């Protein structure tokens, strides 16, 4: 019983922060949050793809970093080695053996927690992170 | 991203009455009514077993009906042609094309609406309908 | 007697909006809306390219999203999950099953409407949407 | 459960009118109006052979036009592309893709409209029509 | 990007005149006039069937004549080497080489002009000349 | 007796015009205009290969649209359609069907004309047109 | 309905000018000029074999020069690269590409126009130009 | 980018004298010397077939002699091995290797100079010199 | 026993300065400082990727130039043969042979030392150098 | 005994020109000028890339262009056909054909010179212009 479900971030300031807890702690997509969630004792998320879509000026400075943090475990991001450039936006995909998502987990389970963070100007936009979920469940409820 | 939704109905008396009207308008399943489908355009309902799974007395008289209705248009049974018995629980298997599901259905349309009408006694309990539904949906939101 | 049609919209303000009714509803490809759908009983749409060519700055910032909706049935955007950047124009391919296109529709029936809004400065300027839609009509009039 | 229902049209005058509307609306053939069609929930008309057999005067001059019409939306006739003789009958076979027959309609909804419109004389009798329609049917009621 | 056009002509009586100007001057077919033709730089008519369908008393006498004329450049007949019967109708189909279909014209070039004559009577009627175009155009417009 | 013409146009203003009349009077390349083709009766175009190479600023708003005009009959663009970015510059390639390139033309008669209309300021640059034409002749004078 | 034609020019003096203009304007041969060329819509000529036959002394000095100009737009020779000699006559044979001969040309347009102009003496004698022409012609009238 | 290039020389007299310097210094073939040289850097001379084409008397005596010199170093003959005939014309095709067309030569540089110098009368007359230049370009300007 | 090691450098202004001596003397890799490294008796680095990862506005000019020094003996660059642009970030992988990496170094010796300086503005922003190294180690300690 | 030569050119302005005079007239490269080039009798240019590597802000506007010369014969650029963008910067590879590199230069001799002249402002900045030139030597000295 997989589905792919897709959601977005809203309107992006230049030095935004934030965290994508993924499973029942995902603000941003209801539909799996209390949709399909609520339907099934267990899942896993088989593969995550975040893509940050800036319409960003290009005389805009900053690059926005994230991590992956397979185990819901940190809530600030703490770690600065990859990251998006807030004028070319950019595109990260995400294998199920990164996002601890091999073993099935509890519905009532967070799985894994992308964070990011920028370091551009707090009036410049760059509205971003198209997500791309591919979650499995089997055991219905 | 197709998935599959098992959901079931409550205790039921003899005499029940009711209607499954599949799509936005399924009280029974809140994973499909507001779950997966408030994040896709449009889905398509692939298949519909309805399985008749009855703990009752095997002194208890009657028989509930069902009727298909692939285009969600009457509110009472009106066709008494196909049946369960409530002594021995029964079990149907509708494919695609008998559920008007070969094209996709936008998703605040309803599909089908399965209806059921039973004879038997106010005071006897059948309490079934184990329902399984496959769906299919493409268009994310 | 498939054909195709290329038009294109005006000089697009940052913070524009609209919708592409496509069908008996295009105003903005006479050619296909009283031209050869006069001409024909039923038509349908194989194929559509929406093209977003930007003549923008590279100071500039935003980005104009669009949705598909393949049941013409929304008239605001009301989903921001893709989107193209204002700077750097893109394309999008919509094949047949995704844009209401298998089966024929009536020479006064709407088939797919895909709409537009952005979210920059009513100063800037964007012109584009380059549209190619390949369409085939089968019973003459 | 396929069936075939031949039936034909009264003794014609040369300037005459009407229209078949299929489905529920034939007035011309009760065994498919209240007949076979009220013991079904869904149906589709597979094929339409029209047939034109004239029994009219050598000396009589005319030709009734007709169309086909997919989607039960004209009332009159509007379109001359293609006739019949008056002394010399003719027939016309349509196919299941031309008369929207690939999916299944509902039992209360028209299928399509086959019209006609002569320029004979008010005078002379041509009279006609014998229609031969190849429907199937799938969900008793 | 190649359609067909099938138009027909009106009420004819038995001596009538008149010319087919193909291109953007056919008054008889607007989806071509100002229809596909307005969306595209140039075209070429592929091939050019013209039929002459005949609601005619068998006792009224004449022969609807017609020519060719791949350069538009004659406005009267003046050659009646092949004809149509008025009682009996016919066909006459022309390729790409006869109709100065080979090389690309542009749309606002007539392409050839079939004319036609007849020498029947001021009081008969042979309705008739179901036309069917092929033509193809390449340039977007 | 092929040959391949490489000849581009100056300093271009954001909001500029013209028109590449090509054969006899291409003023922008004299090595084709009274050099190769006063040798020669009749000659015709193989390929134009028209390239747009910016060197605008990345702040510069505005998008230079251009058409082939197979036949030299229009004066100014009147069709947006298709287009370069003032900021991205790009590269446009017309094969021989496109261009009036079939057929040898007389040395007195012009083969096609790309016309080009910009939106931009008047004060910013972006000068370009490198265009490469590839000419095929055969008949000495 | 292919055929050739045979015309001679008559006695040359040795500085002869004069033209063959091919098609309607043929002077010099009143069997294609107003024969065959008045019973059909279009022609075209496939080749054409233009022969010197020198019946000249063999102490008179000179050469007869010739030029092609496939599209009739010269009205004197301007081009000396090919030639006769007025002593030694020669022959030659145009092919199809040569003399605009690949397409269709209507029975009012000159097709290509063969010129020539000598150097000799005014006194000598060189009466010559045995001229076949393959023309076919398709569309009667 | 190779082009051949057909020049002649005009109305000679016996005695006549004269060189073909090849490259930006001929005179006899503008279409050469500004016209194809103009539109790139650097050329080579592939082949030249110099033709003597003699329209003289048969009693006039004297030969024309011709020299190739592949380097632009002498301005007479001075030099009488080879020789065309008055009375009988000739040809002489000179490949790659003897006309310094091995190596590319700058636009501005001259590769060969064929001379020519005859001891027949100075009145009679023998004008010829068709002569054919196979050259290629490859850097364009 | 192979081990990669992803490590970042900080918040780089436009004419920053720097150098990544790869061994003992990463003050910018802990993990490989004072970590693997001091288990170890000797170790060599297989391959380094350095990769610019610039979040810089669109209008900041320069270029951040960098060599690779293979025998740690220069302070300064003193060579910008190659560079990053600071608008457009590139990356630079460099083999086992470039970087002294074919033979086993002690724990104790530096390997090899990129430096970089840039030539932008010193209120500008392009932090960035994501550098993945993957060292070999084999004497344990 | 071939050997490549890497040299760049110093920081730029956008108003740049200069000229690369490829031999013992190298300034910018004096291990090619007097280095190798003293040690051997001739050599010969295999290749040349030039590479322009713009560190210059998204709103400077400009374009620097450059021509080949393979005979070091123009001082000034004269050709304005090819050229690189001050923003994105590109690159240009020359075989040995085009570079007059197929025979044996002596070591006193000049071989090509690439020319540049840039038409930007006289304040922005583009430094540029990375070379590696092939060569090879035989006849040592």
């Amino acid at each position: 019983s997989s589905e792919t479900f897709v959601f977005t971030k809203d309107n992006l300031v230049g030095n935004t922060q934030g965290s994508f807890t993924f499973g029942p702690s995902l603000s941003d997509c209801p539909a799996f949050k209390d949709g399909i969630l609520k339907a099934y004792h267990e899942y896993k998320i088989t593969s995550i793809l975040l893509q940050f879509v800036s319409e960003a000026s290009s005389t805009s400075s900053g690059s926005i970093a994230y991590e992956l943090d397979p185990h819901c475990k940190v809530s600030s991001l703490q770690s600065y080695v990859n990251k998006f450039q807030i004028t070319k936006g950019g595109a990260k995909t995400y294998q199920a053996r990164m996002i601890n998502g091999v073993e099935w987990h509890d519905s009532s389970e967070d799985q894994c927690r992308i964070l990011w963070k920028g370091n551009g100007k707090s009036s410049d936009s760059a509205g971003s992170f198209r997500v791309t979920i591919k979650v499995a469940l089997q055991n219905p409820k």
